[PDB]
DNA sequence: AGGAGGGCGAGGGCGATGCCACCTACGGCAAGCTGACCCTGAAGTTCATCTGC
């Protein structure tokens, strides 16, 4: 995904090892690493709303790795709409029940696996 | 000797058996703590182990 400006512009943030050293010595970084599992994400800026993942490319490559890569796997069939629609083993990670984003629907355990 | 030993009918009548108020005051009915430990996970990989080579 090239001539972006929002990922040559991380790509060659994080191709820095020293504006990442300078992320750490900002003036809130310190309440960030208060926060385990805290999620920085690359505002590129002059986009000023916009992530660097919510430029109309990497909208677009997501939409386009979620159309070409997750649909490849396994081709049916569905338990929910009962389509061809490729089966997704690893559920999303529902968040907002557990202390966690748990799989709402996970069958992993030696024993929940019914037929291998 | 042969006596007669009461006969009668009354034995309450009238009303009153309570009046008055009070039957509680006061305040407190909790304090303090705990209400749970522990684990049990998905997902993935490692790692020890097994079978086959």
């Amino acid at each position: 995904l090239p001539d972006d400006a929002g990922v040559t512009a991380v790509a060659a943030f994080l191709s820095s090892a020293e504006e990442k050293s300078k992320v750490m010595q900002a003036a809130n970084w310190a309440e960030c690493a208060k926060v385990k599992g805290c999620n920085l994400s690359f505002r590129l800026v002059d986009e000023a709303v916009d992530l660097v993942c919510q430029s109309k490319a990497v909208r677009e490559y997501v939409s386009q790795a979620n159309q070409t890569q997750s649909d490849n796997a396994q081709k049916g069939i569905c338990l929910v709409t009962g389509k061809a629609a490729p089966i997704a083993r690893l559920h999303n990670a529902v968040k907002g029940v557990n202390a966690k984003p748990a799989p709402f629907a996970s069958v992993n355990l030696s024993a929940f696996e019914s037929y291998g």
